[PDB]
């Protein structure tokens, strides 16, 4: 149980619904991320905080954010993770351009490595029957040497990625499989569908929102068209950097039937091995 006395708050990194995240130095320089309660925290927030600790303490994988420590015994409450020095993957990738064979660059096999790491992380969450429910580049963190960690969740930079109706759950409908949109059904199989969208983002180098020229309402109609199965449904197009082989893998992630979507083990295998084929 970590002593908050050895923490030195340096920068504010972001706000959540019940917490804010700061950069801190640890005198024992060593940089960590510390999430604390927001200044307006009600006791509903406190509970959701203590519950996040419970949930997060499960998570032990190289490509999942890890809980390094807690100050929970006495206030103030805090959560400690590694500090991912390169911020979220959406931001990060947006700052790069695909490497030119003939601004900062990144290579196609590096895009695969980034995607593979997300897959390996999700392969891990699958073994825990843990359903993420909001997998997207914006919720992936980036450390040194293109290391990726999936975050447990989460705030205004990406407001347009969520569909909001008063009294309803805030929903990332553009990353959601049709059965989630239509039936509220969230499974590892729909995490697989959102991974296909996330892989699409990575290949787009986050240059465009999924279905970015369709309205929310049309995205929701598109879901119903997967359901009615009369071939009218539409898909994300193949990104410029994406070979047809990788794209068909993407399309498998958007099979109407949950069963026909690839498992993450296979997604990993492909990204780390097959994808390197000419
Ligand atoms: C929002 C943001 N976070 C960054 N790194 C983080 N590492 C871990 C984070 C985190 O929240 N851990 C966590 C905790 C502690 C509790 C519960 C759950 C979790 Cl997941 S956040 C870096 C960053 N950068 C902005 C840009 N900068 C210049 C480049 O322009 C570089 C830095 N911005």
């Amino acid at each position: 149980d970590f002593p908050r006395s050895r923490l030195r708050f340096k920068e504010k990194l972001g706000e959540g619904q019940f917490g804010e995240v700061h950069l801190c130095e640890v005198d024992s320089p060593l940089l960590v991320a510390v999430k604390i309660l927001r200044p307006d925290a009600t006791k509903n927030a406190r509970n959701d905080f203590l519950k996040e600790v419970k949930i997060m303490s499960r998570l032990k994988d190289p490509n999942i954010i890890r809980l390094l420590g807690v100050c929970v015994q006495d206030d103030p409450l805090c959560m400690i993770t590694d500090y991912m020095e390169n911020g979220d993957l959406n931001q990060f990738l947006s700052a790069h351009q695909l490497e030119d064979k003939a601004g900062p660059t990144i290579s196609y096999p590096m895009l695969l490595h980034v995607a593979a790491q997300i897959a390996s992380g999700m392969r891990y969450l699958a073994t825990l029957n843990f359903v993420h429910r909001d997998l997207a580049t914006r919720n992936c963190l980036v450390g040194e040497n293109f290391t990726i960690k999936i975050a447990d969740f989460g705030r205004n930079l990406y407001a347009g990625d969520y569909y909001r109706v008063q009294g309803r759950a805030v929903l990332p409908i553009r990353w959601m499989a049709w059965e989630c949109i239509l039936m509220g059904k969230f499974t590892t199989a729909s995490d697989v569908w959102a991974f296909g969208v996330t892989l699409w983002e990575v290949l787009m180098l986050c240059r465009a929102q999924p279905f970015g020229q369709l309205t929310d309402e049309q995205v929701i109609e598109n879901a119903g068209e997967f359901f009615r199965d009369q071939g009218r449904q539409v898909y994300l197009s193949r990104p410029p950097a994406c070979p047809q082989g990788l794209y068909e893998l993407m399309l498998r992630c958007w099979s109407r039937e949950s069963e026909q979507r690839p498992p993450f083990s296979q997604l990993h295998r492909f990204l780390a091995e097959d994808a390197l084929n000419t």
